[PDB]
DNA sequence: CGGGTTTTTGTTAAGGGCTGTATCACTGTGTAAGACAGGCCAGATC
DNA sequence: GATCTGGCCTGTCTTACACAGTGATACAGCCCTTAACAAAAACCCG
DNA sequence: CGGGTTTTTGTCTGGCTTCACACTTGATTTGCATCACTGTGTAAGACAGGCCAGATC
DNA sequence: GATCTGGCCTGTCTTACACAGTGATGCAAATCAAGTGTGAAGCCAGACAAAAACCCG
């Protein structure tokens, strides 16, 4: 309930004074009871020991700069960052769901006196949250950004007998309160130097603890764990910045295959995900050495766009949220243009377009109760992509050809959305799952012909993604929308709320408190209570 | 505790689910007990019936605009305003403190079943609190102001037998929890037209209920109330504007007497109070009519600087908060002046001055660690009026005579301050009061002799108020601290809080809700619970 | 009113774990009108 | 054209406009053992 | 391993309490669901035409 | 002088960067208002007699 400290004291003391009894507990008896949910309280043993990692088990908050020498003689740094160690945070994530994993193995008809080598499957995400300042006193504010690195326990399993049996899955994967924060900093997502400085220790630990066994007593017997990390919450901009690729508006578009933007337009859907991470490392090495002595052009053509040392590891996937939003904006543009009726007469001035936009806005508002926006909301997208909107727009297009065109377009888009939309299309919507190939293919066919006036050259990349990489990702990784960033993006409001109402205003502790509160919020043994009214 | 209407529901359902038996009441049963405290719930009748005031007893939150016709053909008015009536607010303010007045009646050895002609003393106040907006869209350069008109009950007195008795007195008058709001609006405090248009009905009701009696049952049997209204919580700018004088830069300074600065600076302290409200009004009349057929330059002098129609009967008296802050900044500037020792070499330019300021601020931050601030706050003002800091600056400054000429002046100021800083100095410091004559005339003589290089012409206003009036205003009214605006001012913060934790986002309920919550907060039948742990 | 019951009352003392307020370090900014006073001056008038 | 101004331009000086709220830390009471000596309003038959 | 020796059991009839279980039909609290409303144009970066200033022939 | 070209300059298009939370109204479903006559249950009153952890063998 985002209460402060003094407020809680007021409520407690007055309840006690009135009703005689003592329902709520005092403060010190609350600190001494939260010290059991932050990291670095439990005992744990790595084996074999972790290279380059300390062995102590008393590591709570630690400084994000990781001991970066900051004097007037070196590269100036002026950021703030706080973080948990990876291993301690991970063991706390485990000891905050001991009860759930026990209930799981019980329901699955197993023995609780079992300490088989469970395998965890984690999801990692990192999205900037710029413009989180506010005016202090009475005046303006300064545009300072921020970045938060966080993960999510997603699927715990165990190989009993001969096959693996699933013991725990997340109910709502990309929810607002099951992405647990791990590090946060007041930096920018493009200040590559500072970003790498802060995220180098975390990636070092994440690589180190990938060939070991963690041991800790899990309610009685001691139990062992392996790990499998799958970084997916990265949006297109990040995944295109860190992993090594060039900027966003390149000629090489898809971060999974390697085809020129033009070449995507000729052949739409027959490609194959062909971009690992070690491949990016060796390609950057080729770019650096240049063993064949080619000019910059032929070189960049050979290495397929990569021109920087891949700094992090990231699996190739589709950020469902931004993908849907981009498709929606794409359809908005095609509606504007179709009001333009430019397929007959092209290349108008940059006033007819403004007129088309304004009349489209007024019309759709007065017919569907939709106020005009530019920064498109996901809600705005869901409200726009409705067959009713197509029917309301079709009056402003003269001919039946455009009628049937827009009709078929929206119909196929809504027959393809559920596949990459649901959280497990393997069972929840298998019909579109088995139709998706033919569906997307005919969609592409009528997109090339009926609209060649627009998609004859440049085709925006998200279309290529939605068209030629969704079936393979499905077959590879089960769900799609499960591994999305929306599980994190919603945390921005929590960040701002905490920073406003729970902090100490020192720019140094001022992140310890925010991170601690976020961790506490996102626990599970602490929500099993707030969900009590479900008897 | 500034909870919401849904967070409270969270707390309620979780407590009820955990401990079985409910400990917090539901929401509907909270609102049904909310109604019994908002104004407009009880019967009450006037004797004689108030002319121009309705007779109903079920008026809640009335639109402040007072049915102001706002059609494009008329004056464009766009502010928002909400209010109570005045009687329906006084009634509730009395009937919540029913128990606290009956207890006083008991303690003062009086037959409980008494229904004498009670008399209430009500202090009225008003002060603009601009810069309330927020750049929710992250776009700066958009200000907005607000105004709150509020009152306070301060003494309830009955005339038993031969004399009167203090059935009730206020513990801490100028605090933020015993000043009740009455109306509020979104308009610049100097937008004279809108201000009058909104505040006229209140003065109508106030002048109506000044020659009547309110009959109302008070704990069983009925009792009769009559009122007295003293308007005192007005800063300098308001009392200068609404009472109809020339602005603060005038040659005429004192809102209580009629003397020009170039005359009070010579006749130091022998004045009185001779500027009432009816005198002010008839003087505006003789201005407007101009019966003597005399030019403007001497007419202005004849009417002692009145040039507008005053529309609020307000009693004149020195404020406390702003007076102390003014004196503080005043002798801070005299410190900065004494750095340059300009008495020896005069007429320096405006760069030596900035250097003097920088030196003073740095020396003070090194010695007494007084932070640097542009807009002085009462905390700073108290921090700077110390013998320690004047001794530090005295050790910075070169010469010696300045040591006497500043330290003795400062200790005179400190010997003077409490008789007005206090809250009931009629008996708390009944010695400094009787010495105030000497204690102030010595200040006067020394400012006239060892500092006449500044105070030969222009003397600031507050240094005239403190000098000439307070030893008479004490005998006139009583306290000088209790009749101050510290209370309402402190309330300002609360506004913003409620505004973005309790509001329905309609710009027409965003003031209903704020007013209602502020009312509930500032009750007394509620704080009687939050003070349980004490008793 | 009172000596001795009638059921109690400090109290005051030797040290120790639990509670409940009082601090502690630490941050938010240079304005916006209005009145009066000289100084400069650029056309007014003899 | 000299000598005047009132018109304008600066050019200061006055009053307003935020420091109170956050988590952590630090002390002061405040119950807990016996224990005896004194102390104590309340009241009966004296 | 065992018999006999403890902390603690099955039931003996019976007399004095609380508690519920019915079925009675409306007068109420309590729990969710829903309602109207209220935030602004990018900001870096890749690529392509087209002038045109200035090199060449 | 004629002609190609590299550099500058716009101009276009790609990914990005904020809307859930506020009080209130309104149905809809459990809950109680006093009703009464019966279980029915329990409290065990020491006593008499057997069930499972422990000294003497
Ligand atoms: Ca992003
Ligand atoms: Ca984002
Ligand atoms: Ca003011
Ligand atoms: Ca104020
Ligand atoms: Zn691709
Ligand atoms: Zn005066």
């Amino acid at each position: 309930t985002f209460l402060s400290c003094s407020q809680y004291h007021k409520m407690y003391r007055t309840v006690k004074a009135i009703t005689g009894r003592q329902i709520f507990q005092p403060l010190h008896a609350l600190r001494n009871a939260e010290k059991v949910l932050l990291p670095g309280y439990h005992p744990f043993e790595w084996q074999p020991p972790l290279k380059n990692v300390s062995s102590r088990t008393d590591v709570g908050i630690i400084d994000g700069l990781s001991g970066l020498a900051s004097s007037v003689d070196e590269y100036p740094v002026d950021t703030i960052a706080k973080r948990f160690r990876y291993d301690s945070a991970l063991v706390s994530a485990l000891m905050d769901m001991e009860e759930d994993i026990l209930e799981g193995m019980r329901s699955q008809d197993l023995d609780d006196y079992l300490n088989g080598p469970f395998t965890v499957v984690v999801k990692e995400s990192c999205d900037g949250m710029g413009d989180v300042s506010e005016k202090h006193g009475s005046g303006p504010a300064v545009p300072e950004k921020a970045v938060r690195f966080s993960f999510t326990v997603m699927r715990i399993t165990i190989e009993h007998g001969s096959q693996n049996v699933k013991v725990f899955e997340e109910p709502k994967p990309n929810s607002e309160l099951c992405c647990k924060p791990l590090c946060l900093m007041l930096a920018d997502e493009s200040d590559h130097e500072t970003l790498t400085a802060i995220l180098s220790p975390l990636i070092a630990e994440r690589e180190a603890m990938k060939s070991s066994e963690l041991t800790l007593e899990m309610g009685g017997i001691p139990r062992t764990f392996k790990f499998i990390f799958r970084g997916t919450g990265y949006d297109e901009k990040l995944v295109r910045e860190v992993e090594g690729l060039e900027a966003s508006g390149s000629v090489y578009i898809c971060t999974l295959c390697d085809t020129t933007r033009l070449e995507a337009s000729q052949n739409l859907v027959f490609h194959s995900i062909t971009r690992s991470h070690a491949e990016n490392l060796q390609r950057y090495e080729v770019w650096r050495s240049n063993p064949y002595h080619e000019s910059v052009e032929e070189l960049r053509d050979r290495v397929k766009g990569v021109s920087a040392k891949p700094f992090i590891e990231t699996v190739p996937s589709i950020d469902a949220l931004h993908c849907d939003i981009g498709n929606a904006a794409e359809f908005y543009k095609i509606f504007q243009l179709e009001i333009g009726e430019v397929y007959k007469h092209p290349n108008a001035s940059k006033e007819e377009r403004k007129r088309w936009q304004a009349t489209l806005d007024k019309h759709l508002r007065k017919r569907m109760n939709l106020k005009p926006i530019m920064r498109m909301n996901g809600n705005f997208a869901r409200k726009l992509m409705t067959q009713e909107t197509v029917d309301a727009v079709c009056e402003l297009i003269p001919s039946e050809e455009r009628h049937e065109a827009l009709r078929e377009l929206m119909d196929l888009y809504l027959k393809m959305k559920p596949v990459w939309r649901s959280s497990c299309p393997a069972k929840e919507c298998p019909e579109s799952l088995c139709q998706y190939s033919f569906n997307s293919q005919r969609f592409a066919e009528l997109l090339s012909t009926k609209f060649k006036y627009r998609y004859e050259g440049k085709i925006t990349n998200y279309f290529h993604k939605t068209l030629a990489h969704v079936p393979e990702i499905i077959e590879r990784d089960g769900s799609i929308g499960a591994w999305a960033s929306e599980g994190n993006q919603s945390g921005n409001k929590l960040f701002r709320r905490f920073r406003k109402m729970n902090a100490r205003q020192s720019k140094c502790y001022e992140m310890e408190d925010v991170l601690k509160h976020h961790w506490l919020y996102t626990s599970k043994y602490l929500q099993k209570f707030m969900n009590a009214h479900n008897a």
